[PDB]
């Protein structure tokens, strides 16, 4: 072992098929009496926003991290004059059903307070770009699973047709065990015919938003509250639940849908209060890793078509601590495309192919000052990414066999790069992830459009994480957002303990 | 690091692109030589039963513990009178295969036996429950690879055809990378007509047992036996092996298929015997963990249709020990669709989806009653369920374009439902998962048949399985059942050592 | 305690729902300042070889160990008399693409001397058959989705189309979050018609080869080279760098395809250094693990179609120490399929099937001898196989509905038996996996012919790593194979703390 | 019908019963034809009970 070069200690291993002998230890799950799931229904529910108010049933109860809520719905779709002709019901078998996922692309904010104390996410926003990371497969077809889960592959719907991954489509032609297409999702169809379509069935979805988890792992539930809260809101089209898919549309301009109207029925919420066993003591006061997440976005001119490159700069923004990561990515401009029960339908919500980045933080010119676009897809994935390089920079040649039209090019969807802030973007001398405070911030990356048929307008947007402990003791809430100190941070002891890899599961 | 609310201990990790100091030693892996498999050739096969006999090549050596069956078969169909025509050729392409897994499907019950004490689980009916349960795609893709075992997910064969995910289709069509459609095993035709078929081919099975594992993880193998020994007995119907979709019959419940004969040859069981290195000494006397499984079931003689949804109680049951784990599942009911070469081949495995399942305590009553179908859902994908939220309370839509003919539904699959007693079941203080006292259950449950075009008539199954230890030891086998006292379980010191996600990965 | 004498330990874990004390420590994770990437365009690459020169910035600056280099290139292709005609364009829409990956299985050799010593490992034989092997589903959609990635299934291209899972394809046709076919990558169409096509774009590749990765699982990366250099040469044929299928040409049959002319532009390698803070300072020299990639090759003269079955009978091969993995296959041979074109890029990759594999490795002389073909490729799959069985021993039986048209079968590609050395083999006492002494191998092993059309000219091979550690300490990098010594081996205590799975991740 | 009692505070009396507007259109078939009586007759036809 030693005798090369440097030596090195010894040590043996056993091949797995014979330990043997090795101490085996008999393990007892202990579980504290009465896990019970108690429904509440919606205090004051609109067709625009709903309210909850429910009390843990007695202080010193366990309540249990995953929550969701389950909304019925209804639908009512009709034919308008004059799309040249319409032949056929409105809905086809391959061309439409609900946006992923249904009810938060919707929401505008969600806020909930806990034990007195509020905490906010933006949901509208965030969830496309948050929820491509970081499902494994295993995990998409976990939870996610309660609402449509496929996201949008492609760049504009018309092309999907008719494909084995289209991302609207009937529960078959789904590959066994894999992510079933938007369109198995079921509900009961009242009517439907020519000029005229109603349908109706109940949808769940999760609340997201930290300390409530969304994934895979479980871990200890909030105790002892004696309060909670959770009022959403939602923004005012709601045409963006449904999609479409243009094929359909009429060749000079119009659409069949225009114009459609939504309802909502009383919205029950499902949480789980778990009592503890009177023999094990639980804590009277105690603690919980909290994120807490922002958006800032920029709309710049002009816009680029149907093809072209650009390149775009953000003004600085300041922030109080080095956030714990940090997204980036250009979609087409909300102000455009909220025209229309027909554009906001059939649009999709994928984003517009990064081919470089760079960024400054004070002090530092040029951080990744010129990395491969190709090597920003190297990490994430190191974060988890998770869709092959095609998807990212998508665009994808594919030639036909006749003579002699040319062949035809998709769009795929453009890539959201996010680089983890301490580990990959480099950092100072004593300086960490919860460090503060004040460093600014300025990001300047080029975009190229690849979507063939529209003339994109841009905007640029970022997204921040904070790490965070949050005390919660019974009856208060101080959360602090500085939890480390700076000379502190210098000069912790190294260890090799926990492997880093580890750090990987705990996420928000 | 301090500053918090409550002050709290610091450590620092670092990135992993470098570590890079750190006492880096070097590891021999050490596993004893002469690994080797023998083909044990099964003395006295007959039609009815096969039985080996396997003693190991001598004392100081392990049995590994993955064991697999091999049995070279045939079989002749003949068209039957007088559906015909007929026209075509008896056998279609994406119509016909084995059903997932067969051998195992067919055989009633198989016990084994280790230094004289048997254990001993019976195969039908548990296998189709268990199968869905643990695996994940990459088990999937492993060991569990041998037999077909793409489990069926449409309530009928007959609008299977032909979607990219059907059940028994061809190789070609199953994406690349995930579970192939059962068409896909070799077996080589002799001759297929109108009026006969011939197959001739070999198939391996998997001896599914407590000691043995048929998932990818391996631990210790059983040493150090003197004597073993398997016990097969197949069902006499046998005719339960093959799958046929309904498409082709007509015009009313004629099939063509009926009926054909089944023979076996000369089946071969493999064990792979290890012997350890001589230095190193392994222990006179070991202990392996032991896991039994007992069903009992309750059937109602009432029917419904197509879907309609009604309730039934289980009836009650006494025990001694809490089981570690519970499964209960309603499925179509046997003592129907074993009479009849038609329905024996044609009727696929799935079960009826569940509205609410609500289980009674001994004196509870009680327990878990108020959760929506929806949370049953959640746990267990927390156990490992890996099937969709679309799959389980499976009820589908599809559109339909052309005027005015309705849109039709499509059934899916059934749920089945798992609890682990502590972790999801509650339970009072002094009572572990696998002590002894007297304590009995019984479960209700509100269910409806989804399937769309036959009277179902239904059943219910509780599946538990009981935790203790078999120590092996040469000469002989004591098992043990209820290995805690119940004064233990009591002042036992809870240790942070040990973590939960582990043990989702000792089953089981 | 008790009551299963020998009585044990009890210890009793929480639920995963409730902890809800144990320390928590919040984690500081801290990589030193300033990460950079630069991408080094190639001065002197021509198309024939290519070669770059990279030196880190200065010495103690940690160097990442994932590098990957991109190729712009340009291909015309010519209509080829006398098949003529010929009509539709020569590209097809599912009939043409990359072979995968292209680059590597074009190069004969590459070389990249560290810090003064060179390392190489021939890549143009190697990687298909090592390719199959550590990839799971997670990795294969990671950073190996940056070539074109996907594997061939079918024995011969012709058949395969129009499938769901042939290996060239459009992206439409590949279902949802899997490998996507071939087909899919992105080339810039620049003409395309009847007697001609033009085609560029830039291809990516990984570097392969030790200390370089690969599978991430992320490491310590080298520190502290002063000078780096990689070489590639690449075989002067350079056809084979293209697809095809069989299904076009004409029926005697003259391909419509021959002939064509491949070049390059400026290809460049890019690899980023990330450098140290102040506060941690990292050692003089450190040591890391390395292997290396030998190949023995010997080839037979009986040639055996269309599929018949016969056995070899393998030249001795000598090996300089215990080698950590070895795997050996037979693939169609390398002498045929170099000529004419038509068939160098009408033949695709895949091995031939094993029935039987018995080899003399360490005076034994009897290995795997009567162990049944089934039983290597669950006993291989244990290090990591990947694919099904049934695609392993690969042949299928697929029929159809005319009467009477006879089924046909398709060949599937066999397997690659791999067999790590202490795990699998067995060694006599005192023999570890790195140990130097001088021992031989020679295998003996049958083989059946699957694909129907070509007569098959068989040959064998045998990969091995071999195990040793390297020192890098600038300027200097002595290399060791056999660093444990004999004496040592023995007496060398056995851990219970590192555990075996563990193991298994650092391959490379 | 999801309802919430108003203070929690409040007991709730133990009768309760629902009220359900309805509507239904009958239509003779041919054969039996004819046919000749109203399709709904004096002493002969009712709601079952409890509808």
């Amino acid at each position: 072992m030693s005798n090369s070069a440097i030596p090195l200690n010894v040590v043996a291993v056993q091949e797995p098929r014979l330990e043997l002998n090795n101490e085996r230890t008999w393990v007892v799950v202990k579980g504290g009496q009465q896990v019970t799931y108690y429904p509440f229904p919606s205090t004051s529910f609109s067709s625009n926003q709903f309210n909850f108010i429910c009390n843990p049933p007695s202080a010193q109860t366990v309540l249990d991290r995953l929550v969701f809520i389950q909304v019925p719905y209804d639908i009512t779709f009709t034919a308008n004059p004059s799309h040249a002709g319409i032949t056929e019901n409105l809905l086809q078998p391959g061309r439409d059903a609900f946006r992923a996922f249904p009810i938060s692309s919707i929401t505008n904010t969600l806020n909930a307070t806990i034990n007195g104390f509020p905490v906010n996410i933006e949901l509208a926003q965030i969830i496309h770009a948050l929820s491509r990371y970081h499902t494994p497969l295993k995990v998409k077809n976990g939870w996610m699973s309660m609402q449509p889960s496929f996201e949008d592959n492609y760049q504009s719907y018309r092309d999907a047709d008719g494909a084995n991954n289209n991302p609207l489509g009937v529960f078959t032609s789904a590959a066994g065990l894999s992510e079933l297409p938007r369109g198995s999702y079921t509900m009961n169809v009242v009517t439907n015919t020519t000029t005229t379509a109603r349908i109706t069935g109940v949808l769940y979805e999760q609340v997201f938003l930290p300390p409530f988890l969304w994934d895979g792992e479980q871990a200890g539930g909030l105790a002892n509250l004696t309060s909670l809260t959770f009022n959403w809101v939602l923004n005012n089209n709601l045409a963006r639940i449904w999609s479409h898919s243009d094929i359909t549309n009429d060749v000079s301009g119009n659409s069949t849908i225009g114009s459609m109207n939504i309802s909502f029925q009383q919205p029950s919420m499902y949480l789980g209060f778990v009592t503890p066993r009177l023999n094990i003591p639980i804590p009277p006061r105690i603690t919980y890793p909290y994120f807490k997440l922002s958006r800032y976005t920029t709309q710049f001119q002009n816009t680029l078509a149907p093809n072209a490159s650009s390149t775009f700069k953000s003004n600085v923004v300041q922030l109080d601590s080095i956030p714990r990561k940090l997204y980036l990515f250009v979609k087409q401009s909300d102000n455009v495309i909220y025209q229309n029960l027909n554009n906001q339908i059939t649009t999709p919500d994928v984003f517009l192919q990064i081919n470089n980045l760079n960024l400054t933080w004070n002090n530092q010119q040029g951080i990744l000052s010129g990395a491969s676009s190709q090597n920003l897809y190297d990490f994430s994935v190191q974060n988890g990414y998770n869709k092959t390089w095609s998807e990212f920079n998508g665009v994808t040649q594919q030639f036909n066999g006749v003579s002699g039209q040319p062949t035809k090019v998709i769009g795929l969807e453009g890539g959201i790069v996010c680089l983890e802030l301490g580990k990959d973007v480099g950092l100072r001398d004593d300086e960490a992830e919860g460090v503060i405070g004040n460093f600014n911030l300025q990001v300047q990356m080029t975009v190229t459009n690849t979507n063939q048929y529209v003339t994109v307008t841009p905007d640029m947007y970022i997204v921040a994480v904070y790490d965070g402990t949050l005390v919660i003791s019974n009856t208060s809430a101080m959360a602090s957002i500085g939890v480390a100190s700076k000379e502190e941070v210098l000069n912790a002891r190294i260890t090799h303990g926990v492997s880093y890899n580890e750090l990987q599961r705990i996420y928000g």
